[PDB]
RNA sequence: ACUAACAA
RNA sequence: ACUAACAA
């Protein structure tokens, strides 16, 4: 039953709470949260060969379309959304370039400190796997094909999923 | 992951607790227990016509074994064995007749009374259904040839069943 | 209800 | 590890 009122009474449960009691909770609301999306499924071969990790390095369009926040609707309230999305592709995602980091001034400070040499590329998004081939190449072209869905600008008004987000941060904001 | 352990570690964080929190325990304990037992399935038609009451008075062979306890082996611990049947097939499962109160003092005055008569009756194991006919025959003849099964003495060390409630058991009391 | 995860 | 539910 995942209803939305239910799932602010759920929160709430978590509130409060915080040794199998924390995780009982973490799977539904998850549960929850991927079947309020998924009103909006192929399966692994078994491992062949020797484990490779692949990467994939895919830029946002801020030079195209400037205005437009796209890191947020990516990485969601909590960063939920990015972390759903690791979740049920198993590709590591994270959000590296410049202007990674919100703050400018932060960010203007930690070139080349080492793991920051990613500040010197445009902002993109990584997407890193770690699995054999034949079953890591579905692994990213699973994620692949899924953040291009987010590297696309829903005009404000049809974003379905922009308000999706938003209303789950004004429950975490506990301001609805 | 059912695991015997884990279990045991299971009733426990049902003693300390005891809105949703119960439940969610009381599933998985249920769903635990019932994977234990199946490793010792079709479903009901669409309902068709005016609902009815289904009975059937299963008698117990006392008169043929009267050393044999069947009926603990069927209530179980807490009575849970008979409380997974009636969870299972949807037959209120109940045990009356003859000898049914387990002291013979208690029952040798309920004689008569308002629902009491079924005192007066040999021993049985009752199963009652409301449900459309077609749809409750199947419920009744699930949990019909499943007493049956009870209603049968395995010898002591062939008994599988018996070590697994008693096991069960000899954890809510926390004796093993 | 304008999201900030991840990495350190 | 010898079970006691259900019904009242």
């Amino acid at each position: 039953k995942p209803t939305p009122d239910y799932l602010m009474q759920l929160m709430n449960d978590k509130k409060l709470m915080s040794n199998h009691l924390e995780r009982l909770l973490d799977e539904e609301i998850s549960r929850v949260r991927k079947d309020m999306y998924n009103d909006t499924s192929a399966e692994l071969p078994d491992a062949v060969g020797p484990i490779v990790q692949l990467q994939e390095k895919l830029y946002v369009p801020v030079k195209e379309y400037p205005d437009f926040n796209f890191v947020g609707r990516i990485l969601g309230p909590r960063g939920l959304t990015a972390k759903q999305l690791e979740a049920e592709t198993g590709c590591k995602i994270m959000v590296r370039g410049k202007g990674s980091m919100r703050d400018k001034k932060k960010e203007e400070q930690n070139r080349g400190k080492p793991n920051w040499e990613h500040l010197n590329e445009d902002l993109h998004v990584l997407i890193t796997v770690e699995d054999a081939q034949n079953r890591a190449e579905i692994k990213l072209k699973r994620a692949v094909e899924e953040v291009k869905k987010l590297l696309v600008p829903a005009a404000e008004g049809e974003d379905s999923l922009k308000k999706m987000q938003l209303m789950e941060l004004a429950i975490l904001n506990g301001t609805y």
